């Protein structure tokens, strides 16, 4: 086995790389993390040249642009041109090098905004999403237009998994262009410095439901491995286990021991107030796959974050 693991130095890269590393490798794969710097792959002959150079038969995919819920908002044509640039190399450069699986990413927000909850797999293109995250939104979308294609045409084995909001190690603290739980970290670690108040975005009601990148990294290794499936598949935490942002960022200030004020900047968006997504497909093939408890977990990224 030769697995080809692309835009390995971010949050879930980083994650599948110490899960790996603390053992998990089973003997016979060879295991290549890569970033741009190894190849720009929206440039067609640099990842062409990589798929190449690097022959797999396996492949997770996971070079992308990701950004929070302010970042989309702002540069939607950029989500959409950047991402369907990245997809459509990755996953045709995969097909004539005849790779065996690829294993793709997608996400909970790519849902239709107007839809019956909870969502499943089947539900991912009955209505068009959120007009905030539109663009990176339908460039996740195509990835299964493109995994349904290849496997009805050529009888490839493209799948997709799609993962809630990750949080964790080796994560964009960047508060401006970051998602909820570490833009939250750091802005409360900046209110300890500076003396300074939380101050939360938003009204602290859109509900959320967070998986742990380490949890998610045991998963996706398990997906590579073992689900057979084009249709994608949820990997998230329980429907009873969604909560609000009021809720993550008292997590993030119990972790951290702020006892400062927090306030709530009510005149920022919300973005998707929910988006509660059903493990069932999950918990037919994992019944006992154990989550890590989301306070310990939100811990451990806090402490992390003060120590690196
Ligand atoms: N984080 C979440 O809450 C969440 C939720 C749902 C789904 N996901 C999925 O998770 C996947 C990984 O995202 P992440 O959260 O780990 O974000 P991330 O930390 O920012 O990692 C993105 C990775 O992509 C690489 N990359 C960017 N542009 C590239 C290019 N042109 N060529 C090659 N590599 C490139 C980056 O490398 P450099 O640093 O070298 O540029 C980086 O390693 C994405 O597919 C995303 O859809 C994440
Ligand atoms: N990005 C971000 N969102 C925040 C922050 N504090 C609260 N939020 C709330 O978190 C939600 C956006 O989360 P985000 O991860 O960026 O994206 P989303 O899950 O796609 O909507 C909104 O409901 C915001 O009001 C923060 O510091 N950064």
């Amino acid at each position: 086995m030769r697995i080809l693991v692309t835009g390995g130095s971010g949050l879930v890269g980083k994650a599948i790389q110490k899960v790996v590393a603390d053992g998990a490798g089973l003997p016979g794969e060879d295991w290549v993390f890569v970033s741009s710097k190894d190849a720009d792959l929206t440039d067609t002959a640099q990842t062409r040249a990589l798929f190449e150079k690097v022959q797999p038969t396996h492949v997770i995919h996971l070079a992308a642009m990701v950004g929070g819920l302010f970042r989309n908002i702002k540069y939607n044509l950029d989500f959409w041109r950047k991402n369907v640039h990245m997809n459509d190399n990755v996953l045709h450069s995969a097909f004539e090098v005849g790779a065996r699986k690829v294993v793709s990413c997608l996400s909970t927000c790519i849902f239709p905004d107007k839809t019956t909850y909870p969502i499943d797999e089947t539900m991912i293109h009955n209505g068009p999403p959120h007009n905030s995250n539109f663009g990176y939104s339908y460039a996740k979308r195509m990835i299964d237009v493109q995994n349904r294609a290849y496997f009805q045409q050529y009888g490839c084995t493209f799948t997709a998994v799609i993962p809630t909001n990750v949080f964790g190690p080796h994560d964009n603290f960047n508060i401006e262009d970051g998602h909820v739980l570490p833009g939250l970290i750091h802005k409360v670690h900046l209110a300890k410095s500076s003396g300074s108040a939380l101050t939360v975005w938003g009204t602290g009601n859109p509900r959320r439901q967070f998986i742990y990148s380490l949890d998610l990294a045991q998963l996706f290794i398990w997906v590579l491995r073992e689900y057979n499936e084009v249709e994608p598949i949820i990997l998230s935490v329980g429907e009873e286990d969604e909560v609000s942002i009021k809720e993550a960022a008292e997590a993030v200030v119990e972790a951290m021991d702020f006892h400062g004020e927090v306030t709530f900047d009510t005149t920022k968006s919300d973005g998707q107030f929910k988006k509660t997504a059903s493990n069932s497909k999950l918990r037919t093939y994992l019944p006992d796959f154990r989550f890590t408890p989301f306070k310990q977990a939100v811990k451990e990224t806090c402490a992390w974050f003060t120590d690196n």
